[PDB]
């Protein structure tokens, strides 16, 4: 069960995530990064985007199949719910949100420390296929610090890109509005 798991994670993240220092902080971005490689190895994404947003929000884009949406046998739920609900950064962000583009439709569901606040929902339409995932850390499990490190973020984002030729990995650093940072990286 959903529920057990989210008390489970939280009661000893370090086990999960490594530690709860700005090192395990670092790792909820990849997390889900690496969601977003597999994709593209497994034939269905080439372009990567991670967005450090105002108040250390991390926006997480690619342009694979979208997550999908079906109801599950298992869990009678939406897919992308059971998936996102077993998912460690979901349990550990005090918000969570994600957009599915599929279908060609725009599916939206929110959470909070794991816990889903309304079922799944249509929002729109689309032309594209992918997952856009928006996460804020859990200050109540990162006890030291929740201020992503640009510099931390672009050296491993460039390291993944040069490992995963011909995937297009982004960071951009929204964080201060009057001084907006981006290095695109795309390795042939
Ligand atoms: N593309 C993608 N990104 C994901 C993030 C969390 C769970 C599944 C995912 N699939
Ligand atoms: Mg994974």
């Amino acid at each position: 069960q959903v529920l057990e798991g989210l008390e489970a994670v939280r009661k000893r993240p370090g086990m999960y995530i490594g530690s709860t220092s700005e090192r395990g902080l670092h790792h909820l971005v990849w997390e889900i990064v690496d969601n977003s490689i597999d994709e593209a190895l497994a034939g269905y994404a080439n372009q990567i985007e991670v967005v450090i947003e105002k108040d250390n929000w991390i926006k997480v884009t690619d342009n694979g199949r979208g997550i999908p949406v079906d109801i599950q046998e298992k869990m009678g739920r939406p897919a992308v719910e059971v998936i996102l609900t077993s998912s460690v950064v979901n349990a550990l962000s005090q918000d969570l949100e994600v957009y599915v583009h599929r279908n060609e439709t725009i599916y939206h569901q929110a959470y909070k420390k794991g816990v889903p606040q309304f079922d799944l929902k249509e929002v729109g339409t689309t032309d594209k296929t992918g997952t856009v995932i928006r996460f804020k850390a859990d200050g109540e499990i990162f006890t030291e610090t929740t201020v992503y490190n640009y510099e931390t973020l672009q050296q491993r984002i460039r390291e993944l890109a040069f490992l995963n030729k011909g995937i297009q990995i982004t960071l951009r650093d929204e964080r201060d509005e009057e001084n907006v940072r981006e290095d695109s990286y795309h390795y042939e």
